[PDB]
C-alpha cells in the first residue's frame, strides 16, 4: 500500500494548488509533481475530489499544527493572552500562500459540504485549544477576534503592545 | 450596459469558482472582447464595485446610531443577522480576500474599505476599540459560513460589550 508515497502525492496536490489553480489539478499534473506513476493516483484515490479534498483536510491540520505551537510554553490565561498576541504579531508576514488558499476554502465550502465538514473539524481544534484557559464564551469570542484581527494585515498598525491589550480586553483577564 | 456585465463576472465568480471563470460563462449569465476586453481588467471592476457598494450599505447599518451603546446594539444585530441567515456575498467576498492576497489594487480598494468600516464605529469608539470591533465582527461571520455552534443574540450583545468596553453608556 505504501503509506509514504500516498503522502506524497497529497503533498504534491497541495504544492499542485498554491503554485497553479485548483481548476488546473489534474492526475498527470499531479503525478509528475509527486515524481510518481499515472496508476498511483488511481490505485489511492477514488477520483479527483477525494483527493483534493484529502489534500485541503491535511492542509487545515498542518495549520492547526502550526496554531498549537503557540501554546508550547502557556501554563495560564495570562499566558495565553500572551501567546494569542505572538501568533496575531508573529503572522503579519509571511506568506500570503496559506491564508491565500484557507480564503479560497472558505468561500468553497459554502457550496461544497464535505469541505465543509473539513473546515469544521479545523476550527473545533482551535477552540479546543482556546478552552485550556478560558470557557468557551470567551474561547469562540478569542477565535473570532483572533480571525478578523488576522485579516486585517492580508489587507494591510500595529504594536504588539497594543495587540495585547485587545486580547486583553477581548479575555478580560487576568 | 455596464451593470449586467459587472454582476455576470460577479455571478460568475460565485458560481463555481474564480480562475474558472471565462469570458463565455459569464457572456451567458446575462461587445465583451469589444466593451472590457481582458478578462482580469474585469475582475478588477467587478471586486471594486462589489467592495464599495458593500462598504456603503455596511455604513447604511449605522445610519441611525448616535451614541456608543446604540452602536452596539447595531453591531450585536448585525452579527446576530448574519448567524441567523448568512449575507449574499460572504462567498465573493473570501475570494475578494483571496485576490487581494496577490493582486495591489484589490490589496488597496480593500484597503480602504477597512477604514470606511473604522471610519463608522470612530464615531463613538476610539480607534483601538473601532479597530478590535471592526476585526470581531469580520472574525464572527466568518466563523458563520462553517457553521459552529449557533449563538443567542444575548450571547452576542454580551461579547461585543466586552470588546467595546467602557461606554457602555
Amino acid at each position: 500500500n505504501d503509506p509514504q508515497r500516498r503522502e506524497k502525492i497529497i503533498q504534491a496536490t497541495l504544492e499542485a494548488v498554491k503554485l497553479y489553480g485548483i481548476h488546473a489539478v489534474t492526475h498527470r499534473k499531479i503525478a509528475t509533481l509527486a515524481g510518481v506513476p499515472l496508476g498511483s493516483m488511481t490505485y489511492y484515490f477514488s477520483g479527483i475530489d477525494e483527493l483534493l479534498l484529502e489534500a485541503f483536510s491535511s492542509f487545515t491540520e498542518i495549520m492547526s499544527r502550526q496554531y498549537q505551537a503557540f501554546f508550547s510554553d502557556v501554563s495560564d490565561a495570562p499566558g495565553a493572552c500572551q501567546a494569542i498576541t505572538d501568533m496575531i504579531y508573529s503572522s503579519q508576514v509571511a506568506t500570503p500562500d496559506n491564508m491565500e488558499l484557507m480564503y479560497q476554502l472558505y468561500a468553497l465550502a459554502s457550496r461544497k459540504p464535505l469541505l465543509k465538514t473539513v473546515m469544521q473539524n479545523w476550527m473545533q481544534r482551535s477552540q479546543q485549544t482556546l478552552e485550556q484557559w478560558f470557557e468557551p464564551g470567551t474561547a469562540r469570542a478569542l477565535d473570532a477576534f483572533i480571525e478578523g484581527m488576522t485579516l486585517h494585515f492580508v489587507t494591510d498598525p500595529l504594536s504588539r503592545e497594543e495587540i495585547l491589550r485587545m486580547v486583553e480586553r477581548v479575555a478580560g483577564a487576568a
